[PDB]
């Protein structure tokens, strides 16, 4: 018989971004939020453009999207509507009337592609908006033009 105790650990490192990726992320915005580094910074910009409201959308759509549950799916997706597709809402992302009445008609029979059309709808803009805009901001000169060579 002998006492004995576990204890915790210490995690790892690894690389991060290289300057033919950060590049990448100027074709498609996916590229970006895909990307731990790019994603982090990407939002970072956002918040300071008060413009943070646009990712969190996506966000919550890729969280939604890997819901099994069968209240969840639907319940959840009205949370999301009930904070960016509700009317005056404090994150109320940028969509028109077009795309956002879209998202209501789709929280009757909601399962995965509930928010097709609005995700797809605010990528298209954080990537043709934020995206364009990121790029010519410092946090992206960093990236590509940061402590390595380009």
């Amino acid at each position: 018989g002998s006492s004995g105790s576990s204890g915790p650990e210490k995690p790892a490192k690894t690389q991060k971004t290289s300057l033919d990726e950060a590049l990448q992320w100027r074709d498609s915005l996916d590229k970006l939020l895909q990307n731990n580094y790019g994603l982090a910074s990407f939002k970072s910009f956002l918040k300071s453009e008060f413009s943070e409201e646009n990712l969190e959308f996506w966000i919550a759509c890729e969280d939604y999207k890997k819901i099994k549950s069968p209240a969840k799916m639907a319940e959840k997706a009205k949370q999301i509507y009930e904070e960016f597709i509700q009317t005056e809402a404090p994150k109320e992302v940028n969509i028109d009337h077009f795309t956002k009445d879209i998202t209501m008609k789709n929280l009757v029979e909601p399962s995965l592609s509930s928010f097709d059309m609005a995700q797809k709808r605010i990528h298209a803009l954080m990537e043709k908006d934020s995206l364009p805009r990121f790029v010519r901001s410092e946090f992206y000169q960093e990236l590509i033009s940061g402590p390595s060579s380009g």
